[PDB]
């Protein structure tokens, strides 16, 4: 109940109530409100479940793919940390859930789930995958 089941169990009770903001997530003020942005959206899911992904002022995407092991796109788990090509390289995660899907914070719904198959996130999606508990 710990670990990746824990995080996606945190990360998705704030699902369609958590707006997107750039930046935020950062604080602890922003924390205990629930404004985050993607990459600190995943640092406190996993955070809450017991693991440490990094620092909270510091923790960016940039940082999250330096983080665990590389996992090739056949092989992506629950769990895992997929990276997207949006404003730049590797520019949003999110946590993939299985069955073509990821929990993720982005400007357009804020916390969320969404598809790897809508044509937009397929585009965006490079094979960037990192497995951060075994
Ligand atoms: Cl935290």
């Amino acid at each position: 109940s710990g670990g990746i089941e824990g995080a996606i169990s945190v990360g998705s009770s704030i699902v369609g109530q958590s707006p997107y903001k750039f930046g935020g997530g950062r604080t602890q003020s922003d924390i205990n409100n629930r404004i985050f942005d993607c990459s600190s959206f995943v640092r406190w899911a996993y955070a809450s479940a017991g693991v440490n992904l990094g620092p909270v002022g510091g923790t960016t995407t940039d940082t999250l793919v330096g983080r665990g092991q590389a996992v090739s796109a056949s092989e992506m788990k629950r769990g895992d940390l997929v990276f997207f090509d949006t404003y730049k390289t590797n520019g949003h995660v999110g946590i993939y859930l299985g069955n073509g899907t990821f929990l993720n914070d982005n400007t357009s719904h804020g916390v969320s789930v969404d598809s790897m198959s809508n044509p937009y996130w397929k585009a965006a999606f490079k094979g960037v995958v990192r497995r951060v508990v075994q």
